[PDB]
């Protein structure tokens, strides 16, 4: 397949992109993989800069949802000029076919974290999550794979998948961009009114009223937090918690998760959190 | 940072997966190809024949692995008398350092057959295939058609996860009389060595049969394992080459496993039906 330098080349079939991908690495560049759902937003323009910045990176971006055989936004096109925008040369768009040839057959079974948190109502959505990023790994053999911290849980399993499974491929985690107000990016916000949007900031402003409350304990902490989820008309909790790093359930360094809805609308955001001393 | 040291020609041992996933990039970049022999060790020529079908593509070297699941100095000798260059022997702590936890999950042909028994046993078999693949990284990988269920199912593997490595499965290796080469073969007792002979006439008997059709072949198989004496018949079956149905005609396999006294001996043969 045709790989023009300094524009973006989309490839939909696997093939084309692990032949595009090898060739590309054979001749020295570094292939860095931002696996995405698509509806780009500034958070994932976030990991193609980080991507862009390794000297030698070629940045293939993937654009790929699973089929949901029993709402998700779907805005291709914009996708593909945002990425042309940011000087991408790889964009790679399969089809379900392509992904999915014997429907579900082998697939990655998470360990126990897998349930837990968001897997606890979707005992099988992170099983889903880490099939599809072993087969991207394994099309496109990347030497470093970039992923949101604001989905932290996904972000904990995948690092789980590669040292079980021995990837060799380095995965870097990327800060959450935030608005102006502290919500968290999201292809979600979309669903929020402006009732609903002006509620929201109550998740960012808990979890960083408790960040700061943490010289006090990781009690005083967790009751900062939620005393201001309390004080927010239209959120409906569904967990609060506070993990150390790796998500067990804690010591000096920690983190903290929220899970919210706002009408129909489920929303997630996490924080680092210090106890004690030293932070803050 | 610095590959570990490699002394061609000779037999070079590593047990940390950092060490043989270094010099194995670092040969596959001056030109070699890489050719993995996944084994259990205890040696046979069985696996003799895996080491020699990797050692004859142009510009080999070859690893063997060996590693069982939760004499090390006889199977290093066999490696060093066939000239294969790198043995990669991990301990379980090596190979599982923070436990089971993440882990493969096969489709549904591993709760057939040998899973029936062992409803397990392929989920364990496909993890520790995929982590030698993932340390390896090897161009071509060897397993022996002698556990068919096995290969078909690492086939799948390396189908639905898009693995960038050739599956070469490898003719059975049998003893004089057919009986296929097994470590459980030693256990048998006369009596017990006598009679297991009738797995490999069976299946042989059906492969021929097979010109009369697929209830020949089966009828055929079946008359000889009943003509023998305490062979506990676990199955056998005929299936299509990928073991699921077998189709009208064409090929197929034809699978059996037996118990005799306390062993579970198991064989298959390639059957075209008419
Ligand atoms: C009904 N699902 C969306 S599906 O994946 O089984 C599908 C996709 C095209 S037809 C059915
Ligand atoms: C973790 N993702 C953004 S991914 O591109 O591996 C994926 C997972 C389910 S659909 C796309
Ligand atoms: C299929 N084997 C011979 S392997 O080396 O991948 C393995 C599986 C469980 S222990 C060794």
């Amino acid at each position: 397949p045709a790989f023009h330098p300094g524009e973006l080349n989309v490839y939909s079939a696997p093939g084309d992109v692990a032949d595009v991908s090898r060739a590309l690495r054979l001749t020295g560049r570094r292939v860095m993989l931002v696996p995405t759902m698509g509806a780009l937003h500034e958070g994932h323009l976030a990991l193609v800069r980080a991507a862009k910045r390794v000297p030698g990176s070629v940045v293939v971006v993937s654009i790929f949802v699973n089929p949901m055989q029993f709402a998700y936004p779907r805005t291709p096109d914009d996708d593909l000029a945002q990425l042309r925008a940011e000087g991408v040369e790889i964009a790679f768009t399969p089809t379900t076919a392509a992904m999915y040839p014997d429907g579900l057959r082998t697939t990655v079974q998470p360990g126990p974290l897998a349930a837990e948190l968001e897997g606890g109502p979707r005992p099988t959505h992170f099983a889903g999550v880490l099939t599809v990023v072993l087969k991207l790994l394994q099309i496109v053999r990347p030497d470093r794979v970039f992923f949101g911290e604001k989905d932290y849980q996904q972000l904990v399993l995948i690092r789980q998948l590669v040292a079980d499974f021995n990837l060799d491929v380095a995965v870097v985690g990327v800060p959450t961009v935030r608005e102006a107000d502290g919500l968290a990016m999201s292809s979600r916000n979309r669903y929020l009114d402006p009732a609903q949007r002006a509620a929201a900031v109550a998740l960012s402003a808990a979890l960083t009223a408790a960040a700061h409350a943490a010289t006090a304990g990781a009690q005083a902490a967790l009751d900062a937090a939620r005393a201001v989820l309390d004080a927010a008309p239209g959120v409906a909790v569904d967990y609060l918690e506070l993990r150390d790093i790796g998500l067990g359930p804690l010591n000096g360094s920690g983190r903290l998760l929220v899970a919210a809805r706002l009408g129909t609308t489920r929303l997630l955001d996490n924080i680092a959190i210090e106890i004690g001393t030293f932070a803050g």
